[PDB]
């Protein structure tokens, strides 16, 4: 009986059930959000949360649309900094300090993400950091050290590509990817409030890539995740979600080696992307939900179950005492990788929180990077339409 059959049983015998729309399809974030839910479930006295995927997070964000539209929000779902500024606009969220939510102790990279004027409107859950992935195997057979700076990223990846005869740094051409080699090349997204597409260092970024595919060291991976394409021609590195960890560890037929991210300098790592989901609460559920989602929400923050759900995914223990947990500590006592993945997370940049941000980067700056990387259009010319498409989208 798998974790959501048991869940689809205390509901049924609960007198409130709060439900919670997320984004996991499955793998070890489904299985630990599960099973989070079955533990929460057993100590309470007929009060539940059940767990709703929708599909992924863009699923998620639609079936919320509808949602609002229909008028029957959840009690709970999983969002985006972006999707939280969203549904601000449309007033449908509870502030969290509001239910005697305590956050002291939330990372202020987690926390600061999801206050808005003043207000915290999330709880931090599964938040990710890129990390470093690679083929440990394959560096040790050349003699190549793990690269500490993009310098060296970029001359081991053809050094490697070459040794190997195919290309070893492999990528989703995606806002995510870019997001790694914009923010480590200087880049930033707003200047003086204004969002820009297509600065020099986005320009630089994006030809960094098609140089790479050009010359032979960088593999657009077009079809399914990095670790779904394990197996197919070599594989030296990959800059991805730590969420991905436990999907890399079951796919790699190789002694996978997770980094820290390289830097423009050896002084600092470089910065790495925060994705993944903080939960909210909607207005619309009734006083008990709340009270429920409240509880929950303890529970989600609490050493022990932020402990088991980071070590079982990969995800960024929220929390001070998390690590202070000791299911925590020897996990990491006998897998350096979560002190990779805690070290990492010290170096994070968000993407902007505006209410478009879910639109812009997949549909305009996802697009411009695929028609430069899959299609060889001009990097500058493929972000200024990018650009001028986000500021249709913003204007007035
Ligand atoms: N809607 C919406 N999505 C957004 C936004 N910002 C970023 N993202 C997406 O967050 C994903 C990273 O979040 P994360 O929770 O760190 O990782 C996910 C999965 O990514 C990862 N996974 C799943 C299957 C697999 O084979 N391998 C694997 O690594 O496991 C986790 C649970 O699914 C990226 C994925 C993307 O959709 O391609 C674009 C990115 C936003 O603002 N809105
Ligand atoms: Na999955």
């Amino acid at each position: 009986m798998k974790p959501e059959d048991v869940i689809k049983e205390q509901c049924a015998r609960a007198k409130v059930v709060a439900e919670l729309w997320h984004g996991f399809t499955g793998g070890a974030p489904k299985a630990a959000l599960e099973n989070l839910v079955v533990e929460f479930n057993k100590a309470q006295q007929g009060r539940c949360v059940r767990p709703v995927p929708q599909g992924g997070y863009r699923d998620l964000s639609t079936k919320i649309k509808a949602a609002f539209a229909a008028g029957k929000v959840p009690t709970m779902a999983q969002a985006f900094e972006n999707n939280i500024a969203l549904y601000l606009e449309a007033k449908a969220l509870l502030p969290i300090e509001s239910l005697g939510v305590k956050l002291q102790g939330v990372n202020l990279t987690f926390l600061n993400a999801v206050r808005f004027g003043g207000v915290v409107y999330g709880v931090p859950f599964n938040k990710s950091i890129q990390v470093l992935y690679y083929n440990k195997d394959l560096l040790k057979k050349h003699g190549v050290p793990v690269p500490a700076t993009l310098e060296e990223f970029v001359a081991a990846a053809k050094k490697l590509s070459r040794a190997e005869g195919g290309p070893v740094y492999w990528f989703q051409p995606d806002a995510s990817t870019f997001a790694y080699f914009f923010f480590n090349l200087g880049g930033s997204y707003l200047k003086d409030g204004k969002l820009v597409l297509n600065s020099k260092e986005a320009v630089e970024a994006l030809t960094l890539l098609q140089n790479g595919v050009k010359e032979g060291w960088a593999k657009p991976i077009t079809s399914g995740a990095i670790n779904q394409n394990l197996g197919s021609g070599p594989y030296a590195f990959s800059v991805d979600t730590s969420a991905g960890y436990t999907y890399y560890l079951r796919a790699a037929k190789f002694d996978l080696g997770v980094a820290t991210l390289p830097g423009r300098t050896k002084g600092q790592p470089g910065y790495g992307l925060v994705q993944g989901t903080n939960l909210v609460v909607f207005r619309q559920a009734s006083k008990e939900e709340q009270a429920v989602a409240k509880d929950f929400l303890e529970f989600v923050l609490s050493p022990r179950a932020q402990a088991v759900f980071a070590t079982a995914t990969g995800y960024v223990p929220v929390t001070e005492g998390a690590l202070k947990d000791p299911v925590y500590q020897a996990y990491a006592a006998e897998n350096p990788d979560y002190a990779t993945i805690v070290r990492q997370s010290r170096y994070a940049k968000f993407e902007p929180a505006l209410a478009e941000w879910e639109q812009i980067r997949f549909d305009i700056l996802g697009q411009a990077i695929k028609e430069a990387i899959l299609n060889k259009a001009d990097p500058k010319a493929a972000l200024d339409r990018a650009q001028k498409l986000a500021e249709d989208l913003l204007s007035s």
